[PDB]
């Protein structure tokens, strides 16, 4: 008889775009990055566990990926696959096949799809003042796997950092939904600084962050002080350095804007939310720590 | 580095629909007709004009098309049909893609047919207005005369005129209507032409008057309908618009304005001010005109 | 350089089906309803809600619609499209359009698509001998409708099952899936018992349902007792006699197996599940009624 | 319960995403077009980049129907994007074609324009080699933008003393493309770039013919003429005529043959029609409410002639 | 940068889903055939009927792909079916098919078969309208079966009694298929339901030629003539004959004709041949380890003959 | 009613790929060479047959191409380039679907194929066994007479049979490794007899003898290249394939061996119980053979 039909769609892209079609949302994301340890096996699984924390950062629920590596062009790898596979069937995600990439020096991570029901499609640019600044997993690795590399440490030192990069940030994803997060992103290689400016700069707001409240590795703070530490770092640190207020030593600054391998999720919550977060938290059995609050000055407080 | 794209459509089904897809407009339509004339070629020619008028009625330009019968079903003359088909596509400059055989016994023969509207060019049935001039391209009494021809009471010589404007493309007449800017069209067929004009009536939520004698009408039409000669399909048509039908004129008048017509002409809505133009307009798009009466607000059909 | 790209898909169709492809699953249903309040705007939303819960039930979230009607065949439709689009809002699925059936017999409803994350589908066939029947809605509504057709009752008399009606199950569905839930399925058109009954035959076993815990309107037991009741209560009680076993009074039983509209949620658990039920539906706001337990014996006890 | 059903289609592509698709009887033009700043307002940029766009469709006889925009964006410097989107905007709503989105390129040098896809229905597809000998040459806009835009970047003009030339860089080629059909042209391309020699040099190459222009039935800017004379012209003129010097006979001073090599920004269009059309030209350009100019005529020698 | 593709495909199909596709070169044929139980044992139910469905490819020349099983499923009565499938994977293994899923059909009549696509390379279609006058007719296994079955159903015979025919029911038409391309056969249809006289009517008919076989040439199951005799036939034979009857010259004995028109199941496939072919037909079919019978001849009368 | 469906697909790129999907394996290959004779017609017909060849080495059944060149860029002979590749495709029975032009200045023409391996019949390179023959189905040395034929050393007359044997398809050469269950093929192009040879051994893991008195090369090939007259690729191959050769040949026959061969023949390994009936086999299908090596187990090329 009668019949109408509609169809929409919608690509942004900026392999990476959000995709919307009659009322479900897909994100794609790539994320590639150098080894971080000397056991091809936790490469692979904190390499995907780093890659599918794109899509858990918009509040995505990761369904397949694609492996991409320099093979051929940089038997260690059948390691790196085997422990991204345990990864991403934890994960709940499958793997669609790999990519080759012209690249002499060895890298390894995943393209990933996801999708974002009910339009619980989350950015970085959602944020507004006076909210609080949520982090899910300590910073410092970056420090660490300096130390490691210099020979200064070894891997049973940091089994605790080694632990947390492991983590799939489901869980946080889980909280950061269940608390109506406002705006959202992960910390890797831009430092929790650099992150937390790329909220404050999309979403047109400045940040106050409180040193004593963020959660490191001893280990990291030991070693920044001994003047151990990434390049990235001090990449980060005079990336937002002339949007920087802080009276703060340069080991603490450099601390802060060390580069993340698969950190955790850093997202903005009405005050409001502090009644629920430890229970929910505890009933999602994943850590936060209140590190700050956002602010109308479009700069970044340390103090 | 940063894109975005959109992609959108729309598709409303009524049996036959419309199909829009960022920024284009297509039109589908389906007519078969059962035989009209004795000579198969002439049949396909006809049953083809018949069918792509459907499309030009609503401002359309002929794509492609697909041929419908039951051939097998109801074979050295098919072969006739469809040369006779596809010669009179070829003048349409629409393609035939292919063809498909309906579960039928009855001898028919038709197309489905794709087109376009440029410009978002959609012409409907609903957007006439009152004061306006009810314009038609092509004679009306075929039904009668098919009917003639069947009873061996006419030779196919007798009706070369109407055989003639029955091949004929309503193409020109569709330039015509957009070039007057018609607020309304649609072409006359099956329901003849009081049926048609009521839906457009029954769209716009409009009346239409309209004077049987500027209708045209072919000679043989009124003399085979004065003798009891027409089609069953005119008593359908006629009884259908009775409810609405205000009109005291002799009943073989109402029966040949209600008589089915084959592959007719285009009837649409102008305004008055178009009266100037429509002449020198129909004379270089070489189409006949024929002012037949004009909407009035009253929601009835008013033959006089 | 070398790439190695795979892709798969499964379709299973029982305008109903599931579909898998690449790790994601969508669930298509179709369910179309005759008018059961004189009000068409709450028509248009109680066929939706009860539309919307064949995907629910399903452990889905629905993502888009098809309105199904009579169109043309059976200025009213209008309200009923107007309740349709505000619980399609609240429902966050997206409208895509409708479809006319060959139909004289008023009806409306839906076609809905929506899809199952991290491979959590639930059917009618995982249930396991000793687990608790959970049900999350009242029956009775059957009995109701009639009581208004005869007369008897009037809308007002019924605001309660009219609230229910109009309740998405997708709350229900949350605490369905939190409690990992072996199998589930709405109550509708075949009663409580029949329902019940589906998911006997579908998981081989049986289930004991014990009437003083079942959860019903005062007003259909008053009803019922009075032989007031619709043809599709004897229809469904008569379909599962040969395989019922009860020494309650027929009322009970006719009750028992009263048509309902837009019911809740019916769906097995484990016993130990049973510590966190209370909370966890507090918590998701959602009411629940524990009215009875699986067996090994193919049959369907009432006592 | 017979069938038997066909498809068939065909894609030809000169290069980025310029290129003819055939569908079943249903023929689609695809054409990208962006330009530098052309005059100093925001919005006139994106109404005149878009006119200009558009013109790559109407001149193969096609009916614009989508869009996509297409500019450096921050990799040229955003609050005049804003204005030049809603240049754009205005521009399209009149041409009736839908704006699909956008896509961003990497380049330093800022640039704007669009990706169009458009029709040509029942076959009436319009090529540059379809002309042939003794046929007149037709041109629906002035030359001289080319010189105008330099004289404004030199602050030898202003703003305002090129608004006859705005308004006709303005102006949608729709009306032309309908002229051009109704008389049924034989070739057609726009003046853009390459100059009306260049153009016109265009036809002839791909139809295998030459073309004998004159000067003084071209039509062109008076305040075009004025600057050429001054040495102000844009140095694509000076290479637009050592492009066709290979294939040019002319007597002409240098300032004229300078001036029809000038880069054109969204100029009209160049058709070829027989003779005999000449006789319902005039009234049908009045009925379209459009400009023509008859400049000159085909030949057979393979060369440009202007005199 | 320059770039031309083109596209073109054709669909022919008769009614259901039994179609001929081409796409750019490849030739894709698609097929369905269902058969009600043929003997008392499930899992040969399901081998046969797979066979079966198979051969409507290979008779085309084609080599199957992929296929879908269908069956009345729960409208006709679940430990049989379960059987049925065994028996269809393991000819379909036999036949490299993959079966890519199922259909249920509404039919309380118990039924079984495939949907089945398959391809034939360099436009090797073979159909049975290319037949030439003057060329033999070859089969490639014997005919008899419908009698065999019916004797099964009344009980005058046992499931041991027909291991031959069952055999010859099991086995694939692809070395046939192999054969009757490489003796490049000019029509070829494979034999079931409609009868050896009926299916070589079919070739008669579409290639709009005659044919004339020759009873003592037609292999058939000894049983099979022991059985006509004694008025054990099914009715599918009559209906044959009388499908024929109207085109059909013989003074042969009824029991040959019936014979000769009997419903056969999983038959051979019957092609035409030049006369050449016969120098090599021979040391070919014992290499591609098939049977193979010359039956006949084709004539210019269109008629069948049977002496 | 109940309706359970399946898709599946796997597609590998290796620059070239192959497609299964639901049961059927489709392979493609590109290939493009520099003139190699002064004839354009020629030219296209060779690079076409060139082109072929990769997929008849996988054993496919070649379906349909798309021309490549830089016409243009690098126009009335690439009418007879055309008009050559046409001519070998018609006899292929592969449908040309049209062209594309690339980024180059070297005069090159070739073909993008696209082939189908039926039953599953898919060949690669490493399913070679120690103790097989190596069979070969056309001589090498077209390098050399190229080269001379470049220098104006030779005339096309002096090397028809090199281009007889360049023109002619490897479709019966499939067959016949097919025919006698081959267990590796591959075509001899650029990379000469030697690299093809070890391209086998090197995915096989196994190794190969091969005897240079049974290898099979035009007589002006021989002549040439102890004249110094060989093409640089032969220098390129040889030392690409001096780590893994064992020899103390003369510095010409390595050469030889190692010339690049254009639109060479199939290079594959069967068990010596088929060396009963290659022959007769070969015959039928009109290819000729030369049995050229075995396979060993030390990896390795052994050239005697």
């Amino acid at each position: 008889g009668f019949n109408i039909y509609t169809d929409e769609s919608t690509l942004v892209s900026i392999d990476a775009g959000v995709y919307e079609h009659n009322g479900i949302i897909w994100v794609y994301t790539v994320d590639i990055i150098t080894p971080v340890v000397n056991d091809p096996y936790l490469w692979g699984a904190i390499s995907t566990a780093n890659a599918l924390s794109d899509v858990y950062a918009m509040g995505g629920i990761p369904v397949n990926a694609l492996a991409i590596s320099c093979f051929n062009n940089c038997e260690i790898f059948r390691e790196v696959i085997r422990g991204a596979l345990d990864k991403l069937r934890e994960a709940k995600t499958v793997l669609l096949g790999g990519h080759t990439i012209d690249d002499k020096e060895p890298k390894f991570g995943l393209s990933v799809a996801g999708i974002c029901p009910e339009g619980k499609y989350i950015t970085q640019s959602g944020a507004q003042v006076g909210q609080l600044l949520i982090l899910t997993k300590p910073i410092g690795t970056g420090i660490l796997i300096k130390g490691l590399k210099e020979g200064i440490l070894k891997e049973e030192d940091i089994n605790e950092a080694i632990e947390n990069m492991l983590a799939l940030n489901d869980k946080a994803r889980n909280l950061m939904l269940s608390l109506d997060a406002t705006a959202c992103t992960d910390v890797t290689g831009f430092g929790l600084l650099g992150h937390a400016w790329n909220i404050c700069k999309n979403s047109n707001i400045g940040a106050r962050i409180f040193f004593e409240k963020v959660p490191y590795y001893q280990l990291s703070e030991n070693l920044v002080k001994k003047k151990i530490y990434p390049k990235g770092a001090i990449e980060n640190l005079n990336f937002v350095k002339n949007y920087l207020k802080s009276n703060l030593d340069n080991w603490k600054l450099i601390l802060l804007s060390d580069p993340v391998t698969s950190g955790g999720l850093l997202f903005t919550i009405n005050k409001e939310k502090l009644e629920k977060i430890d229970e929910t938290a505890k009933e999602l059995e994943v850590n936060y720590w209140i590190i700050g609050e956002t602010i109308a000055e479009n700069v970044l407080e340390v103090l």
